[PDB]
């Protein structure tokens, strides 16, 4: 039971800033908001809900000598790395994340549970699913030898080919412990494959996917950059789109008259185009897929916020390094979004597409996930870069 | 050779991917890796095919009849009680197959959406009833 | 660069509390030392060397639980456990430990060299050498179903029967990154067999252990209860002997003889002693092993501490709760050991067991691993139990 | 807290038949005898230890269909016979055996141990130790598509070719929970092979099985028919020797010199030269075999006690029917050997063979395994087929 005074308050809800306020938190929820036990002050600074990051890789981060991973590390030193990775995300003002690929996140998410060690609430979708040969297939780029010796992928894999498989993949990944599924509709830039935006998934499949998740309570995800397969998965009915990049006015339309969320991805666009000019940090097979497609996901994103689709926070962190998140709020400004809807993205539009109740806003019987900044981010949005006060479920971890 | 009751045995139970009677929930990736899936030999079953082989090894091994988990369960070693993991046309697969062999169906339920499923498939008995309401109880009247 | 002002100094290689003194750290090695930039002080506390447990089990921690994580664990889910077990170990005052089995340990060492977690300095052993049906044999106790599923344990599971299976283990085990080799010399109490002192090895195989492991650089520890299997460790050439439950006296005679290092292990054999008196915590093939041998231990290492038999610094974490390794010298002093003596053997001579010499004294070009009590603890021993500062290669980690 | 009160008692230290006596029975053992609580009267029946058949395969018993039942029928329908074949063994009088091969005899050990069926008190073996195509090779007269599906047998399935694998299947036998080795030196007669009598073991083989054994504290009982074979058996170190069908001069003069004993069940090699002259009973393979080989026990037997060579008592029931173990007794009598050592081999020599010492004889702190028999066995043999009271442990079967 502690009472924080915050000097000025930002309502989700509504998107504006109000004066100095009190909040009382009790058993890891806002038991009470007050205009105007143990004291908290932090009445020189602004006051926000938690933020959510709905796309990250606690798993993994880019570095030259990624593509050989694989290979070498085993899954013991991803999970060292990810504590670091994870203490770095929730220190910079991120309370929950939603992880969209990775074996080691559902563990992570378990102990970070228990107490073991600190970082973010996770909602982890475990494998994605893909198909022979996909964005998600793990053995693209594997000699003869060493496909030989694992075997064509199937859908205990995250691969499948069919109607019936895409039914065994989704509850194989209930099996696994997930909380969403992940599917790559198309191909993506930084799989060891030659295409990049072609289609990569029928109807069917989507549908059948689309139908089984929704018997577990599951949501759907879709990675998609080429117009015909992100019009596939539009109408499956999936809830959210990711780095959209070949959109068009036909699927525009489609989003809005289905309520589809759309994720841009500002961060990842713009590492890996700035990642492709060093020679040698991307394989031959990678680059000009990279270069090709990184530069279109601002454009993109600001037509699309121009026509009306909604639009909602992540940055693909796992591409771009860990605690850096909060740059992206930058990207989405110069991109001409403004600061109140950018904002709004990452607390409240971020519940609605994890479809959770419990958190989002500063409001009574909500947990009590509060963030400060020392200035105000609605005249000058750098201020998102220095956070100085986290506190999570009620615990203070930065103060 | 022992002493003991008249027995209608069902021997292994039918059901699908991380379902009631999965024999694999639970298991790390070591031992399910050196498992593998389990596949209708063992009871799991993902389409109509894959039920309609399960049937016949149930028939193969010497079954008095059939039994299918259409719900979750408290037992198990997964996270769902209640929830639907039968479609109907896998649950009437089920019931097709085991007709022609001459076996009844018993479903165990404990969720609305799956006991209603296993009710307009066919089954027999419906077991432990639990979240049950009046349209499935109408159902089953009717 | 830094100097350290102590009140009261502690010299491991003599043995006595000497007076106030200066250090100065640069470079992670201690500088030079003064009688009588940056300053930390500690005059009222008494300065030691940081201490070695030379028998640790970091990837593992005994509860009602453990016989059952065998099926439904992954390695990522004892990782995430054994990073706050390195932390406690190296709060505790713990700057250096020996891991004496476990396939997490060389990860958590490479995790901890490179700095993403913190934790003592790891010198580890991997994989534990035994026969068939042995105390390290990681399929005792299984079913039919799984034994037939796995196979046979062979050499790169660490199994063998033959001379030349135990030279390919040794070599499997130098594969593996490990720093020493560790066998299992006769049963034990912990393991789901039926004997706990039967001779599992013969000579001929431990003399091919010694022989191939003395090529690649690495020192031998053997885990022994019984006399006839300690019997043949110590004549085939092993560096140290775990337990020494029933020890005699020709074999304290070829000890002596042979120059071969003692390890009681204390509070393992308290812990199983009190575990053992509980209904269900153990199975019900442990319990009767635990009760019988246990309660030997004490008597056992201070009987052969009155012979002159070279004793070092063990504990067995891993069985009791990790962070509480203090505890240990306790039981030491109340055998009859002079605290003098339980401080040396965890300082000094922990160093020649390892076989390192840039540790172990408070000496010019030796690593600067520095602890402090607030206490003294040859007066009263309970001290030891109260660490305030803890220093490990330069860098302070409590103060 | 019982007082039997017996008529007449037999002493099998001496092997003469007493007065009147009164037994008391409390906490399982015999606690005192009295010359001339609850009161047990068997005034007019003689009492005798419970006797012990040293050669039992209670996981089988011949049939018409035995040579299919390796393919049609599984462990679970094994144990349901092996109930009533334990219930029929402890009720003809037999309160202690020892099975000399089958895998599921340990499980039936540890279930009458719990208390779950009745029987006899077992001491197992588990899987025999056999070489390449010898007499308990599993694979022997499988068609060349089920021995590739199988592949070779090798010591975890209990066949050895060298040194190190005889070593390695003790040890493998010792982790399945056997309570001493057996191996076939020989070839037999109910093997699906070409040879009856050939030598199947070097010398080195069985040298290193008995000291490997020896380690564990294990007894080693030896399958042997021919002379060379045998031979090897007796002078490598076993402790009993089965069947000892073609044993001469040499042999014998080396069993009185090392001490062996000599089990020559009568019963199984009636068996079989009765059923060879049934048609179809046997293989063809099997009948010459078994024609030639069961005509010469009896004689052998009785040449073999003539000269002084220690004989203990054993049927090998399991191809003859259980429950009729007693009518080897008169075998025996028939053959030229008094009643009163016949006695003696299956009670007190029973006991040296299995080398316990808490059985036996009535004598006060031994356990309490008494039958009684309505006639002498002294004067008529055939008194041994009629057992009116069984007691094992202090627990009344039959009365
Ligand atoms: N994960 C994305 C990275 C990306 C995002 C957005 C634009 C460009 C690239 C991919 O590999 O396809
Ligand atoms: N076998 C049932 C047990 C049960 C029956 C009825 C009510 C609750 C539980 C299950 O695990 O689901
Ligand atoms: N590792 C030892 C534990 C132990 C140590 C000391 C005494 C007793 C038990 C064992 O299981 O055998
Ligand atoms: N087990 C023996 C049976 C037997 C015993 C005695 C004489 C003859 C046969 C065998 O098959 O060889
Ligand atoms: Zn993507
Ligand atoms: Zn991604
Ligand atoms: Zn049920
Ligand atoms: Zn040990
Ligand atoms: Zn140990
Ligand atoms: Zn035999
Ligand atoms: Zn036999």
């Amino acid at each position: 039971p502690v009472a924080v005074q915050c000097g000025r308050l930002f309502d989700a809800r509504s998107g504006q800033l109000k004066g100095p306020h009190t909040l009382l938190v009790a058993d890891g929820r806002i038991r009470q908001v007050l205009p105007g036990a143990r004291v908290v002050d932090l009445g020189d600074k602004v006051c926000l809900p938690g933020w959510t990051d709905l796309h990250v890789h606690l798993g993994s981060q880019s570095s030259p000598q990624s593509y050989s991973e694989d290979f070498r590390l085993d899954p013991v030193d991803h999970a060292f790395r990810a504590v670091g990775y994870a203490e770095k995300t929730l220190m910079a003002g991120f309370t929950s994340v939603r992880d969209l690929g990775g074996e080691v996140s559902p563990h992570l998410r378990d102990a970070i549970n228990q107490g073991l060690v600190r970082g973010p609430r996770i909602f982890a979708a475990g494998k994605s699913i893909a198909t022979t040969g996909g964005h998600a297939d793990p053995t693209n780029g594997w000699n003869e030898r060493l496909a030989h010796l694992v075997g064509a992928p199937g859908p205990a894999e995250g691969v499948v080919n069919s109607v019936d498989e895409a039914r065994q993949a989704v509850r194989q990944r209930y099996k696994e412990g997930s909380d969403l599924i992940k599917i790559t509709a198309t191909g993506g830039v930084l799989s060891y494959a030659r295409s990049g935006d072609a289609p990569q998934f029928t109807v069917d499949e989507i549908k059948a996917v689309v139908d089984t998740a929704r018997d577990y309570g599951f949501r759907v995800a879709a990675h998609a950059h080429g117009t015909e397969g992100m019009k596939r998965a539009v109408q499956a009915g999936v809830t959210s789109i990711e780095h959209g990049t070949y959109m068009d006015d036909e699927v525009m339309r489609l989003m809005k008259q289905h309520g589809t969320w759309y994720v841009p991805t500002f961060y990842a666009g713009r590492f890996v185009t700035e990642k492709a000019a060093i020679d040698g940090y991307f394989p031959e097979v990678v680059r000009p897929k990279a270069a090709r497609i990184g530069a279109l996901i601002s454009q993109t994103a600001a037509k699309a916020y121009r026509n009306g689709v909604r639009i909602a926070f992540g940055t693909d962190q796992g591409v771009g390094p860990h605690g850096d998140n909060a740059r992206e709020f930058v990207y989405m400004v110069e991109a001409g979004i403004p600061a109140a809807y950018a904002l709004q993205a990452a607390t409240v539009h971020a519940a609605q597409v994890l479809g959770v109740d419990d958190q989002g806003v500063l409001e009574p019987g909500k947990r009590a996930d509060v963030i400060a900044l020392a200035g105000n981010p609605l005249e000058d949005i750098n201020a998102v870069l220095d956070v100085r006060f986290v506190m999570k479920d009620g615990v203070i971890y930065k103060q």
